[PDB]
């Protein structure tokens, strides 16, 4: 580092607190600008874990926490790395979208790059702006699909900003290296365009080609100042969006977007978990999706990869796949609109055309039914007992988020089916035990469990484009982690609690991958992998300051 | 020091080349961006003399040793107390007049403060603009009367970056504190308006209400950053301004003129010592001036105040003085006009009126001759010729500078009146050995015999204004320094091998005087004058950059 | 730009001087800091030319034109581009070993990175106390073979500097994206051992192990901070050294060896050239070297390279080429030993064994003859009259540096062959006018015409390692660019004057190269390889440095 005085209490990246060393405070000029006393972050830590068992509500813990990282970044994710199976709530979903429905009123320091299209023509001098040098890992928004919460606009940077904060707390990606971008183009919330705290433009979304350049002018921005291989991760776009721009730029830079991929992956995973335990013949599997969406349509694509690759052509697996979305079940000529993607997926209609999700469940009788509208609890009772009824062992999936947009809970899910089904949500839920004192505990499908490993492998192996394969092998890379023992107990993924481990082993088995696929260009190729991969996370363990003084002979 | 790395080195007030210790090295990031080798400043001043003696020109020279002060700070000043009284006219008259000559063709890195008429309404952004916070001195022109070279406009800054140059060389005062200043109105000078390297406004000088306005927006804008009572000491000003400024602020800030009582004071010591080997009755002194502007009445004022402080009534004293500028004696009722300061020296005009300088001498036979035209060798052979015979031992001052602007040379001084004359001359002339193997070593009357040493007391005073008897004393105090064996010589002033300690020495006595006449307001006040001041000298050796380090218990 | 004030006038790389707008001045907090006046570049430059054109010695040029880059960058190259052939012997050869010669004595301002053998085990600290984080290129020296003066030691850094200055004036490359570097593991020069000003350590050159160690530290300190295909070019480093590394890192890393590969393809294309007026029948040919070191082994090799590509097989082409060396003709058998290189070119004796250079040239009667011992005058009058006499258009290259050091003068070379010779020198030669009235311009095979358009290319298009090949490509598409009537005056190499479009358009035809062979790695691949350079290359006028401001709608 170059400066030495109070300036290094300033800076979060360099600020150590009580922890300077006394050679550093000397050294740095920091004596007299702090207490006597020099504590280790052990201690640190423990005031911490002390005043925040003191907090009774999430959002005022979300705020203790995440006022941590602008004070001492280091100190931030050793308390994150303390205990991610339990901040993982406050700092994520649920309480991250909490946190964004109101983030003009809870805003204390900014924290991400802003660039709104008031700006547009000069993004560039803006991204100039980013104190960081040597980013590699951006995830950006325009806030128009915040989880399920809908547009929420700039109120929205609270995703992008908790997105990364996974990528190190998970993978160990270094913070520095990452940058949270969130694009303000309106908003077509009303109730924030007449609010006084909204922090972005009181103008409704730009939906014109304006729109276009901007994002444009951003990914062009963004690469000639760090790198035409910056990993661009989009998220929390409009459906249409997503799309179209995921094929815009897929192949131009290296990009991918989480919502649509990144979900794809965990989906399958915990499907392939399931598998395990219901080995039912891929024949006679039947999936039924309560949305046709961003996750929809890419957890449907890369399921029916994995069927091609073990058999089933193409066409005989997306025969397999059914989606019902909000103007009901897609089936050829219907009234409602059917978009490219989803054609694959529309089939001649059934006998009766269902009229309710419960009815689909009915006619259609699904193996698997997974809810990704992000509407409320559309897996209402009638629709699970319905699946119980048609399924031995049927597999329920809620993974729209937050809890409150969830399709059910892990309560009713068990209980309902009698303990038979196979749970996942994209949400905490926390066990369920039974009245016959059997207890499950459900595992989370959320994509946190794939894009931290994924980023990091992708950024260490300067890979130039993501294909969709990584995802596919992403899948089997978490899969393959899930113990019998965990398996045994309900969890179709491996413990939270191990999340940093999963991750870093999905990252060595992808960049084994993108390796093995010419698809990485980091010179030479690493021998071992794991090593390789291992030897390069960042560690939250404070790094010593001090000049390097040595001796003339 | 606050920074650390390359600043370090690009600093000159913090650089000090291969003298960097190694621990400084270490510590403060220079390890690598400096040759192996550890220099001494002992040895880095080798370096400079023996380079230095490989040149031919002056002009040269002062490129040269002008540039230390941009590159190594202490290094410069350690180089001037190296060897002042030969480094003296090339740092300052005669050399540093042809470097102003062609100021904008020697132009390097810029150095002082530029104030320009066109800045008026916003002078304190830019005062505020000068990284040093804690200003003390401030030597300001507009280079109208550059020496005797005239409007040099901005050209002119070369003056106030000299004059602060011997503030430090002779009286140590901080560097730092120090401020040369160029207010840029215009300039009247043909030739510099017609070339293409003028570095200033190319304009004709703002004589009107504008320019009196910018003066004051100054003085105003400098002492409401830095104090009421900082040192402003006004420097080559034309006449007319010169006057008119100094009687204007005298008593409003802390400020004086150079030219009008800096002179006066040398010219005063000069006339003091030189009185000590004549000894001639008060009754029969006579003098006349060659010129009668800033630097003439200036010592004509003083030289009255010091007959009237023996016995002399001011009116009486003020008729012993006579004056003859461009249009000749000045007398009551000539056609040219006389002013406000000049109508106590305009006398009923002689029983002949001179044309020429000679006549004057003649018909006025005075005792002594005050040279301050700056119109080159008015003072003809004849004129000594004439003198010589008119005292046995005539006072000659050829006080003008630079040296082709003076009024003769000692050599004609010393040769004409066959080593009876008692000279002095405002630039540096070498001894003189007559045939008759007699060998006289004239005196230098100039003003940086007094302004480093007044300048120095009055800072350290927190002084508020200024008096003439400040002037009075200090020239008692110069020529109290003079010793019997100097006197002996022809030195009418004390070596200029020893300027810093006769500054100091001089320095000590003023602030003796100010405390003793209730003028200064450093409290408390010192009982030990003498080691009061050379305690606060600033020193050339090279400081430790090396930060606190200690062991706690 | 992240800093305001003086700190940008401080820094060279983006001080303007009065160059800076009244906008930038206002805007940047220099307003006042600076005179009144506001100069173009084109005043700037011409204040120097007609400064410069006062100097008498080129040391004395050298010292101020080097000072301009320590000062102003962008003026710095802007007068070096004004007139590159008349600024070239003074910023590089020769003035530039005279320079070196006395580095420590004429030493202001330090410039580049040092590294001595008494920071083994600290380089990695050492690089990173580098101000540019973005390094590209690095020149690197151990002043042990400092041009044809031998050992040098660390007042040989004016070596690697220089030649990073003809990277940026010649082929525009980012001179913050430049490093040179010394390395100082001792001396052997005696006269510096003693000598005071020296700026290394006071030690023989270390020879042991921890000298390899320490090139090895600095390979991958610099690599560790830069990246893996960052340019290092080791420069008049010890003939076994030389070989050495260039044979071990080759492969690890990116790098070349100018001495050894660049002059080869500056040879290569002088014998091509010359070829042209010759038309020999390849059969015939037969070369002799004076030296068998560095330079020579590198042209053999590549002269092979072509030659084999021209049918004659790799034996056949080695057979006709011959050495003389310091103790004679490269034999079979003789005592003075032969190494791994100059294996190949070590042949059966011939009948009659040559003690002198002129008994070789008679004995063995080649058609080419080329200098390359840097032992002074060794093609003597009776070695040209000889070659005259056995060649009716005899090649005669005299490449030693300095001029002193050069086997001989073009004066001489023409004048005794009466204009039939074909004549190249590596240092400058003024035109030579024959009593005929016939005039002939010599070329200066100098690898200035190859080291920078090749080092653009291989940054352009981030190759991994440097073949042999790339070379004989450089030579190529230099020798391409020679014209029938600049050949018609007798340049075996493209006017100087030229030399910024030789080397971009050598650099073209190099990517355009690299790309061809899959040896270029920046993606994507330009479809327009001209452009492509020319779009990219560092321009000497000056940047805006205003902020982006603009209006909101
Ligand atoms: N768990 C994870 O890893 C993860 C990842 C990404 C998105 N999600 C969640 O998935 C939900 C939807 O996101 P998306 O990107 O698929 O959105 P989207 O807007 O692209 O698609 C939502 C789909 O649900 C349909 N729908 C809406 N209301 C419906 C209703 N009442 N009945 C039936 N269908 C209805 C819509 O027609 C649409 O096809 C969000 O709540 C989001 O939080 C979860
Ligand atoms: N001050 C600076 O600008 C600076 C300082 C140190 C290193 N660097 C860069 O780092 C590279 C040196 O290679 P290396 O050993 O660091 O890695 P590497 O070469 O093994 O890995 C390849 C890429 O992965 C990135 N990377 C490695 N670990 C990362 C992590 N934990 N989180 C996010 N990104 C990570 C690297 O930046 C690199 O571009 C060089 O290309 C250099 O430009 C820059
Ligand atoms: N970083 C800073 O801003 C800084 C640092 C050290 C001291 N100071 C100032 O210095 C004063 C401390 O008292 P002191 O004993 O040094 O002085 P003092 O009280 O004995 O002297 C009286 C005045 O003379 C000035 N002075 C002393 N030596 C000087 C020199 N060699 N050249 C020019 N001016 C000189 C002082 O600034 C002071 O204003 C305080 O007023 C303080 O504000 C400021
Ligand atoms: N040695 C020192 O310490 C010192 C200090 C200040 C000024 N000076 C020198 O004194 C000279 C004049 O400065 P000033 O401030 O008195 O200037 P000024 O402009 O105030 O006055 C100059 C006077 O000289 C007169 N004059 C000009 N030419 C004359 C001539 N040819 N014959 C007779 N009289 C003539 C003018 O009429 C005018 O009255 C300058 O050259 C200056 O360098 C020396
Ligand atoms: N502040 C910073 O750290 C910063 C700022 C701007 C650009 N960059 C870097 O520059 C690259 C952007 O692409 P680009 O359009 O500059 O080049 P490019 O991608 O077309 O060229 C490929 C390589 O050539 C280098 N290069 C280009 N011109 C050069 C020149 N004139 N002299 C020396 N090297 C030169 C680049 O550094 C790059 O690594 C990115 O790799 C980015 O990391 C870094
Ligand atoms: N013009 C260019 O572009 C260019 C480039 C690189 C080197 N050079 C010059 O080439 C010269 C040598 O460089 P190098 O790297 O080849 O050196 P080197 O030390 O590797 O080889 C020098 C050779 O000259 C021989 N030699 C020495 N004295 C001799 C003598 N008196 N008679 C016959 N042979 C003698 C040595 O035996 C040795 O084989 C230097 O003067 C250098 O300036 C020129
Ligand atoms: O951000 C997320 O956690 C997920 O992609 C979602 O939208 O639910
Ligand atoms: O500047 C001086 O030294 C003096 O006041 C003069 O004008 O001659
Ligand atoms: O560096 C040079 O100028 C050249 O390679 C030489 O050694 O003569
Ligand atoms: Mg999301
Ligand atoms: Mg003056
Ligand atoms: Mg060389």
């Amino acid at each position: 580092i170059k400066e030495k005085g109070k300036p290094l209490m300033l800076n979060p990246r360099t600020n150590k607190g009580m922890a300077f060393t006394l050679q550093e405070r000397q050294m740095l000029g920091l004596q007299g600008l702090l207490p006597p006393k020099i504590e280790t972050q052990d201690i640190q830590a423990l005031r911490f874990h002390r005043n925040l068992k003191k907090m009774t509500s999430p959002l005022e813990k979300y705020i203790y926490i995440m006022g941590i990282q602008e004070r001492n970044e280091k100190l931030f994710y050793r308390i994150l790395q303390d205990d991610i199976e339990s901040l993982m709530p406050i700092v994520y979903t649920p309480t991250v979208g909490l946190a964004c429905s109101q983030y003009g009123h809870i805003f204390r320091r900014p924290k991400g790059l802003f660039i709104s299209i008031s700006d547009r023509g000069h993004v560039r001098s803006i991204v100039d702006n980013w104190p960081e040098n040597h980013v590699k890992a951006v995830v950006v928004t325009d806030g128009e699909r915040i989880l399920g919460l809908g547009d929420l606009g700039v109120y929205g940077m609270g995703i992008p900003v908790g997105k990364l904060c996974l990528y190190t707390a998970c993978a160990g990606i270094r913070p520095d290296r990452c940058l949270p971008v969130c694009i303000d183009v309106g908003t077509d919330n009303i109730a924030l365009l007449k609010d006084p705290f909204y922090m972005g433009l009181y103008q409704k979304r730009d939906r014109t080609q304006q729109y276009d350049d901007l994002i444009d002018e951003f990914m062009k921005a963004i690469t000639d100042r760090y790198g035409r291989n910056t990993l661009i991760q989009f998220e929390d776009f409009g459906n249409h969006n997503a799309f179209r721009f995921l094929r815009k730029y897929r192949e131009k830079y290296c990009t991918f977007n989480d919502d649509i991929q990144g979900t794809a992956a965990v989906a399958l995973a915990g499907l392939l978990a399931a598998q395990k335990v219901i080995s039912k013949p891929i024949s006679e599997h039947k999936i039924l999706f309560l949305g046709a969406g961003e996750a929809a349509l890419g957890i449907a694509n890369l399921i029916v990869m994995s069927m091609v690759e073990n058999g089933l052509s193409e066409q005989e697996a997306q025969k397999k796949i059914w989606m019902f979305d909000k103007y009901g079940l897609l089936v050829k000529g219907r009234k409602a609109k059917i978009d490219s993607y989803q054609e694959p997926f529309t089939h001649s209609a059934p006998e009766s055309i269902p009229d309710t999700f419960e009815d689909a469940v009915n006619i259609l009788k699904p193996s698997t039914i997974i809810g990704v509208a992000g509407a409320g609890r559309l897996f209402t009772p009638d629709v699970i007992r319905a699946m119980a009824s048609i399924n031995e062992r049927p597999v329920i999936f809620a993974l729209s988020n937050p809890t409150a947009q969830a399709e059910c809970t892990a309560e009713e899910a068990y209980t309902l089916t009698e303990g038979r089904c196979l749970f996942a949500s994209g949400s905490p839920f926390g066990p369920v035990k039974l009245t016959d004192g059997r207890v499950f505990t459900p595992g989370q499908g959320n994509n946190v469990y794939i894009f931290p490993g994924v980023a990091l492998a992708v950024i260490l192996c300067n890979t130039r484009h993501i294909s969709d394969s990584v995802f596919l092998e992403a899948a089997k890379a978490l899969t393959s982690q899930l113990t019998d023992e965990e398996l045994a107990q309900g969890r179709l993924y491996p413990p939270l609690a191990n999340i940093q481990e999963v991750s870093i082993n999905i990252a060595i088995k992808v960049t084994e991958y993108l390796y093995a696929n010419k698809m990485a260009f980091r010179y030479p190729e690493p021998e071992d992998k794991a090593k390789y991969v291992k030897e390069r996370t960042w560690r939250s363990e404070y790094d010593s300051l001090l000049p390097d003084v040595y001796e003339w002979p």
